[PDB]
């Protein structure tokens, strides 16, 4: 039931997204803040601090490069989003990210996990100690991925007409309410004018 | 379901006999092949009169099977060299696999069909697959063996896959088993290790 | 005073161009083959057989992919080629493949080269036993690169205004006359109106 | 003069180490830190707040895996690192993990540079936004490497038997206290009893 990290990707009637909700146990001083086509994992005032202690709280989570959505719960979502921007189609763009970065070398080996679309595909791909796996979304169905549980691709009924939407569903809706230990979530959503963003809090 | 035609078939895993890496050639337009044992791996080839195939399609003819030390690797295509090389000059089998699948790709032909491949040592084993789709590796159950193939069974599935020899493996992913309903068999090949070492061996139709 | 397989790219006052040379002690019974979109290097008529004593010998040594030229020594012609046509920036497609498939393991560990080009820039990398390397085309200059001695980009005053000139130029022209053993080229010209093939028999 | 983070690899009479230096215009209040198995570059006290407006200034710039000893001047010190330490050769790990990174997208294009050294071999390597290079260190000679100016390896009479020597010395000695604005500086040093780490400040 605590799935740690989670993201979610795919389209709807109202226009595709990215979502993404941080679930934490010990770590649980947490925002999420809106900066130039990104959204980052920050401490929130005072906890300034935890980010000497632990590398993999604090990240953007959200990126976009042009008509390019990314979301992954760590550092690689710059990594991938750079790839996007420089050119590279998005499953290479994952897949090469996610093998020379690695699962987290942390207490639980926290599998690194992300997704990017676009105007016509996306994909999904998460890599572990035991794999790396990086998947099209399936274009019938949005589908999201956590660091713990369910670590690999599951479909969901994802409504939503906006960004607020989104990160507000993610957070405390249908089945992710659910899902254990909610922090701060995020998520971009874009209808055909562009990808706009937003957060959520508990 | 309606399709039993899956393609180029491998297997890999440990049973009571020991460790194995098993692969399998279905085709519908060449036949004309067989699996040739050569130093530390096994090729496949056109048969005899038809060295031309080769330059219709640059996917026919390629060591299948590759052994590095006490690892054991088997492809459908010639990243069984670029796993097994990178393997040799040291890289974990998760990462060899996919660093190689993911630069090679799936091949480019009327199918876009999808590498596979396998490898597996004293500790370990993986297998993977790249396709138009995705890219894929995963580490192999030790309570199971697992196979796949580059059509219709393209993600591990499990097998109850018997044999204490080169010579049995070989023959099982060729007729035995559930393999005996997958069409078009033309050749096979394997590797076997109970302990002792690899040993290569073919089975023809 | 051998180089081994010889590739060139760059522009001049005509255009655009690649440029390739095979040169071998012992297996001169080739040719340069041109094909849809490619120029593969094959056995001469009652030697198909060589190829399966050395798996090094055929294979397409340049490939054009829309308005990108990509030419190399080996099978990683068709890496790089598939990488720029599935979308992906020509250092990285260069990059990827020459890390991946590395040196040749044969007697010389003959080292793995390539360069690609398209309107914009171009990029020569070669992978060896002691490296890997990717460059960016110096604008104002070709420059060729070969598996044995000639181990990086070096210069050349490379004039060629058609794929004719440019194959027979690397095979008996300037100074690629010195280098010994060669026995068939290619070479793929673009002056503007796009990539046009041509062979070059000693 | 400015070269930006520079780091040196190689072994000399006392022992084999890697030497790490931080040169900074806008962000000089860091310091090293040494930790477990590794020395990160961190901000000083009453500045954590830093890490937040610039996302390349901390970082662990030596990792030791077993017998090696990683180098970098980002994270790809832990991209390596932990390549190197669930089985990869040095050669690849810095070659797949600078061809994922790439050079950090600032206001100068900044290369990503690095280097690992164990009781065999040593490689450095770098990439930037005209390239990717990474190559064998030559025994008989130590070599060092920065962001700016000196983009490739070249020689340096490196002299010193221990963390403490070579960490002063990247800093304010030979040839490399004509580099300026230095603010911290690392290294590792192993005589063959294991690896040692030390810092040095101005």
């Amino acid at each position: 039931m605590y799935l740690g990290r989670i993201l979610a990707v795919g389209r709807n009637s109202n226009g595709s997204f990215v979502a993404y909700r941080v679930s934490s146990r010990s770590f649980p001083n947490r925002t999420t803040s809106i900066q130039e086509e990104r959204v980052a994992v920050v401490p929130v005032e005072g906890h300034e601090r935890d980010v000497f202690r632990n590398p993999y709280i604090a990240y953007n989570c959200i990126r976009i490069v042009g008509d390019t959505a990314v979301v992954s719960n760590g550092s690689h979502t710059d990594t991938i989003a750079d790839k996007v921007a420089l050119g590279m189609n998005l499953r290479d763009a994952i897949g090469l990210s996610l093998l020379a970065m690695d699962y987290e070398k942390d207490e639980l080996n926290t599998p690194r996990i992300a997704a990017a679309i676009n105007g016509s595909e996306a994909f999904i791909g998460i890599v572990t100690a035991d794999g790396l796996m990086v998947s099209r979304v399936p274009e019938e169905t949005p589908v999201y991925i956590s660091t713990y549980e369910q670590t690999e691709p599951a479909a969901t009924e994802f409504k939503a007409g906006s960004p607020e939407e989104a990160a507000e569903f993610i957070l405390k809706g249908g089945e992710f309410a659910a899902f254990t230990h909610p922090v701060t979530a995020a998520a971009a959503f874009n209808d055909g004018e562009g990808w706009n963003l937003a957060t959520r809090e508990m």
